[PDB]
């Protein structure tokens, strides 16, 4: 399976709960009791994020600007209100506003927290799960058209480090390499479902997610205020475009 690229957003528990309703995530499970044992850890992630706190997590980790305050001011003396049309204000807000991107480290502090304290641990394997969670910085850095493999998680893991998988062929004790072709499968597809089904949902929450320049260039993440933000100037500047362009031109 392919992981997803990670370029209002439902909640991860909306997301999450659709995907049980609508899809499989492995067709690779060996047996009903296999797949039963992966779905009891599902009901366990819906319910960890209805609890979840994300703001409080946005507050801790990935801290709005202490500046926020000015520049929704700023930003709203623009929208409500003026006649007239002043385009060098706009390049003193928005360029601040640009200024306000979050940083990778914590991205990934949040990031990390949130699938330590909503994935349980023994649904990769405990020693299997904390390799997952390093590997996430990767991910959150990684440009447009960037992308990790499964392999790339998976080479680090053990099939063995995983409790719950159910060795339908009773190979695991005595024929360990046919088991480990199998369970591999199973377990690129839990490493896959995490990243596409929790991981990006996640992200796309708590985050305006975008390029600093051109398509393919550095990652740059916002707090969805600050986008709000920007999205509230586009618009004025947008209808700056239906009048200074339509009734000038007459
Ligand atoms: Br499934
Ligand atoms: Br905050
Ligand atoms: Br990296
Ligand atoms: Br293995
Ligand atoms: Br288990
Ligand atoms: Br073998
Ligand atoms: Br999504």
């Amino acid at each position: 399976k392919v992981i997803q690229e990670k370029l209002k957003p439902d909640h991860p528990q909306t997301i999450i709960k659709k995907t049980l309703l609508k899809e499989y995530q492995s067709k690779n499970f060996s047996c009903q009791e296999e797949r039963d044992l992966f779905l009891e850890f599902t009901e366990k992630i819906v319910q960890n994020f209805h609890n979840i706190n994300f703001n409080y997590l946005l507050k801790k980790f990935c801290k709005l600007p202490e500046n926020y305050q000015s520049l929704k001011s700023q930003v709203k003396q623009i929208v409500q209100s003026e006649n007239k049309a002043n385009q060098q204000s706009c390049e003193n807000l928005f360029n601040s506003l640009y200024d306000t991107e979050i940083s990778y480290k914590q991205i990934t502090n949040f990031l990390r927290q949130i699938i330590q304290n909503c994935v349980p641990n023994q649904l990769l394997g405990k020693k299997n799960f904390k390799v997952f969670l390093e590997k996430l910085y990767e991910f959150v850095q990684m440009k447009r058209f960037e992308n990790q493999k499964v392999l790339d998680y998976i080479c680090f893991m053990d099939v063995f480090d995983v409790e719950w998988f159910v060795d339908l062929k009773n190979q695991k004790f005595t024929q360990k390499r046919k088991y480990i072709s199998d369970k591999r499968k199973i377990l690129g597809d839990l490493i896959v479902f995490i990243i596409n089904k929790i991981v990006i949902p996640v992200l796309r929450y708590n985050f305006y997610i975008t390029e600093k320049h051109k398509e393919g260039s550095q990652i740059f993440y916002y707090r969805k205020p600050i986008w709000k933000l920007v999205s509230k100037l586009t618009i004025v500047k947008l209808e700056e475009e239906n009048l200074e362009k339509v009734e000038e031109k007459l």
